[PDB]
């Protein structure tokens, strides 16, 4: 539809990408499905909530370039003013960097609400709700917040949960091998994308009063923008806490956001930068999709399949699945935010959902995707959109699977 | 009853910090004055049943069984040990130190009673402030708790947190506390095995011939501590086989008592780590304090479960003085008399405290439970097993007063 700079115009929000706090869509609608068809499983892939920023330096260097413009005094009047705002949120993310946040829980207690108000017939008494995550609290106290909200909705739900070693090799899965063998240079590439989209010379002078150097700052300005871009982002993660928006133009809010997604785009999607593979790296998490489809569709039994990780993971899984257009291969640098756009695929409490619907005596089973709860294409064809036809969806990632080859990393190996 | 006869009746309990926790058999609770409703619960639980926490704790004692077996010294009850040894591994296998779903389901025990005995605490609208550390077992059984409850009363307010920001006193650590007390503690476990661990027999057992730790790769007072682990962490399993077999009477009561004297020598009133390593736990006490005066004074209604390890549980009960467990001897075996590891941390081990008031009276009373016992605290009450809360928090407050620990981290 709208071009990505439009959407952002529209919703300055949206240029935090990876920051965006999740919204619900406007509409609350639900496509029907064909007569007779009814939900009876859904498999999710979700990342954890909003959160603070994941290191104590994100927020102290920053902080600390502008306090010392303070105390010598070539703070600007905004300068003084975004230094106040970086320390109050610095003040609510102390001793909890990379956290969940009290927003970021409502997010997933909204996620499986919504989920439920949309497919009662899923979530059936004795309903197995099998809830998985990764180690890191973030993404377990995400799994928390919903598991307990779905005991909520239906006390009647089995809901179990697990965060265990046994399952990273689909849930987070980490292949540093693979990626030393297509992002070897990408020191160069970024040189590159910091000149092509971060501009920091007019920023300079809205913060200090004098002109100033890499030298004195500390770190270059370049570093400094993408600092204060950051905190921008991440103060949605907080309710009731303001951002730097005055600190970007319009132009400069869109190109921030076009380096973090040209980013995404490299080191987790199609750029030929890349060799256009890298999505590969989730073949595992897409075959436990195939895998827990396959048993929920033969089972006598009835189940849900809820897993918490990372953008690390749900953006390749995305392109992997062959969602919309993000397999579209572009050098254009000006160009990827057209197929590409890391708001519409990892927001925090960014998600997966594929939805199942069984007809009785039918063994045509029919799926809908949802990439944070808007349908989306496959590239397979299919004659009742958005629904999908099960075989057919999963001959196309079977066959994907089947012919990736991944490289021995540690201990680890196909 | 003393420990030796309790190991008799009920050999799990020897598993001490492995012993799979079990509800009290009586479902009875004792009946406040009249007038008192409880109205607050105070709680620390350590995660549930889990495996070992190291893959070494796995492979070192099998490879050497392997060993004997592929060089055709191991006897049969060797091999029977092996069998056993390989099948515990491989349901550990990948999930090292992980909650089980035994562990699980003692979490979801401990609440549900917690609700029943407790059901004016659990009143819609009722703030459940739930924490836990970070690791994946203590989380998981915050986890299994609050869906558990929020089962049972959907009404409930249920916050989960597992935050940096409540070390200090959900995983309180000092090395330099511990390094001041515990610095010859290699000396002191030296000895401690000469007056436990006797592995003679139980190598003349296992193996055809005389084997010595050099072929075994193992001193032979390791390995019984290692085949005694295994045959403790098969409680962790539903319907798994443990090693009994390999240990008389005396050498379990025995290599209980060894790690029992871990235990108080690292965390209890051992004189020689100078009688006072419980004091590690005086963050944990002052928020014990400070969440009960917020409750109290709370116009609404609170629960506060907290989630972690037996590191921390064991030096809270010492150091809030409950029954004898301040008792201070050196003689290796009356340390059994007051302290027992499976009446303090057992899987799910847990400190409660039950706030009750009466309508139109500040006189608020408490009653500390350990694993779900009643327990007597260092302070004169008039209503035993109840404690006036003004008493308990005054004494409380003077314990951690009066404790200085060193800046270490």
């Amino acid at each position: 539809m709208q071009t990505a700079r439009d959407e952002i115009i529209q919703d300055p929000a949206l240029a935090a990408g990876k920051y965006y706090a999740y919204e619900a869509p406007v509409s609350d609608k639900v496509s029907k499905a064909p007569a007779g068809y009814e939900p009876f499983y859904i498999s999710a892939f979700a990342r954890h909530g909003s959160r603070y920023l994941t290191d104590e330096e994100k927020y102290a260097e920053p902080v600390s370039v502008l306090r010392k413009a303070d105390r010598e005094g070539y703070l600007t009047t905004d300068g003084k003013k975004a230094l106040q705002v970086m320390e109050r949120l610095w003040k609510e993310a102390e001793n909890r960097y990379g956290e969940l946040t009290a927003k970021g829980a409502a997010q997933h207690q909204g996620l499986v609400e919504r989920m439920y108000k949309h497919y009662p017939q899923v979530f059936v008494k004795g309903a197995h709700v099998d809830a998985r995550s990764t180690y890191k609290t973030r993404a377990f106290l995400s799994m928390a917040a919903a598991c307990v909200r779905l005991a909520q909705l239906n006390s009647g739900l089995l809901i179990t949960q697990d965060a265990s070693a046994h399952d990273a090799y689909y849930i987070k899965y980490k292949n540093k091998t693979f990626e030393q063998q297509h992002l070897a240079q990408s020191d160069s590439v970024y040189r590159i994308a910091d000149s092509v989209y971060v501009h920091p010379a007019r920023l300079m002078k809205q913060l200090f009063t004098r002109n100033v150097s890499a030298e004195e700052l500390g770190v270059s300005p370049v570093v400094l923008m993408g600092e204060l871009f950051e905190l921008d982002g991440i103060s949605q993660s907080s309710y009731g806490q303001e951002g730097l928006s005055f600190l970007f133009t319009d132009d400069e809010r869109y190109d921030m956001w076009q380096r973090n997604n040209f980013e995404w785009y490299y080191e987790k999607g199609a750029s030929p930068l890349s060799d256009c593979c890298m999505y590969h790296l989730e073949r595992n998490l897409l075959e436990n999709f195939i895998m827990t489809a396959d048993t929920a569709i033969a089972s006598p039994y009835r189940c849900v399949t809820l897993r918490y990780g990372h953008d690390t993971n749900l953006a390749p899984l995305a392109a992997l699945m062959g969602m919309n257009r993000l397999q579209t291969e572009t050098t254009d640098w000006q160009q990827i935010a057209d197929t590409y756009r890391t708001y519409r695929i990892i927001p925090m409490c960014g998600n997966i959902q594929l939805i199942f619907y069984r007809r009785k005596g039918s063994s045509d089973i029919l799926v809908k995707p949802l990439l944070n709860e808007r349908e989306v294409t496959l590239p397979v064809e299919t004659d009742c959109a958005p629904f999908y036809h099960w075989a057919d969806v999963r001959a196309y990632w079977q066959k994907v699977a089947d012919s990736i080859v991944l490289p021995d990393s540690g201990m680890q190996h196909d």
